[PDB]
């Protein structure tokens, strides 16, 4: 029932770049499903204790968050596209796990996702 420290979105001895598609990642696929009117539960680490989810921390063993994935475009934290791209893949999937087909939440992830999908299909080629 207690939450866990969040992911990490520092770390000196990691090796990171910027890369063009590591820009658009944040400039285009964050920034769309960010302002999105089913953002909001996905803008933050699972706080467990507040949503009265006990188990939430005992099935879902990779948590992400668009919050965290936020803080770690804005530092710079990812060597390459696919890294992120991982991270964006892992919320969701945690959503349909963690959920039942058809919850309101699972449906606010499938919207998001679909824009994910749109947005990654036109993710520019790297340099
Ligand atoms: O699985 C995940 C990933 C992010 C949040 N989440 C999750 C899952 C179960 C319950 C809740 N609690 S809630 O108040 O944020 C809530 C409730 C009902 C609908 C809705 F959209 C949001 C949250």
């Amino acid at each position: 029932s207690m939450n866990p420290p969040p992911p990490e979105t520092s770390n000196p001895n990691k090796p990171k770049r910027q890369t063009n598609q590591l820009q658009y990642l944040l400039r285009v696929v964050l920034k769309t499903l960010w302002k999105h009117q089913f953002a909001w539960p996905f803008q933050q680490p699972v706080d467990a204790v507040k949503l009265n989810l006990p188990d939430y921390y005992k099935i879902i063993k990779t948590p992400m968050d668009m919050g965290t994935i936020k803080k770690r475009l804005e530092n710079n934290y990812y060597w390459n596209a696919q890294e992120c791209i991982q991270d964006f893949n892992t919320m969701f999937t945690n959503c349909y796990i963690y959920n039942k087909p058809g919850d309101d939440i699972v449906l606010m992830a499938e919207a998001l996702e679909k824009l994910f999908l749109q947005k990654i299909n036109e993710l520019p080629t790297e340099e």
